[PDB]
């Protein structure tokens, strides 16, 4: 589908079995979802943004849905302000920036 | 064009009759760049990134040429990791998300 940013693009995305809001964002490198549980094994990662770093567990080949498209990757999980879908699962989806 | 996210979606923008490399970020509400001088008055404002808050300057109606297209907006000023361009101004460039 076509978003248009006049608003914040907010889809829902299905993931652990939940279903949560999270932001597309194109100049996230990674996903990262507030805290939440997740299967498997995972390891530390301090990731960086405006106002510095926090810290986060990287969880690896997750099973994630995005507005009917299913893909799988890399999902951080810690006190980040807002859910984020990063560029590593945008590309699985198709998305693509338009101008 | 169409870009796609393989890569950061890092495109070259002109201000101040200057060329800087800036990110182009949906889950950006505003735009801020690096320190840079700037015309005119500014006033304060506290953006929240993924890392925490910032002081950052405001300026308006600054022109912005970005991979080409004019725009003329609110520019941020401040300790950024990154130059980025925000949903202000991707929308005056006639940006949009596609999948
Ligand atoms: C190598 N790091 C990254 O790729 C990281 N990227 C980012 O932090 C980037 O993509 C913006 C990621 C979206 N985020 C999402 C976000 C939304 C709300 C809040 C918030 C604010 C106050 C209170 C509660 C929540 C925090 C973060 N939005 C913002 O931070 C913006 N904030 C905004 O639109 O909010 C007004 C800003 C104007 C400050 C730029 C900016 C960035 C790009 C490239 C290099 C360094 C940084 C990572 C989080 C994926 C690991």
């Amino acid at each position: 589908p076509q978003i248009t940013l006049w608003q914040r693009p907010l889809v829902t995305i299905k993931i652990g079995g939940q279903l949560k809001e999270a932001l597309l964002d194109t100049g996230a490198d990674d996903t990262v979802l507030e805290e939440m549980s997740l299967p498997g094994r995972w390891k530390p990662k301090m990731i960086g943004g405006i106002g510095g770093f926090i810290k986060v567990r990287q969880y690896d080949q997750i099973p994630i849905e995005i507005c009917g498209h299913k893909a799988i990757g890399t999902v951080l999980v810690g006190p980040t302000p807002t859910n984020v879908i990063g560029r590593n699962l945008l590309t699985q989806i198709g998305c693509t920036l338009n101008f």
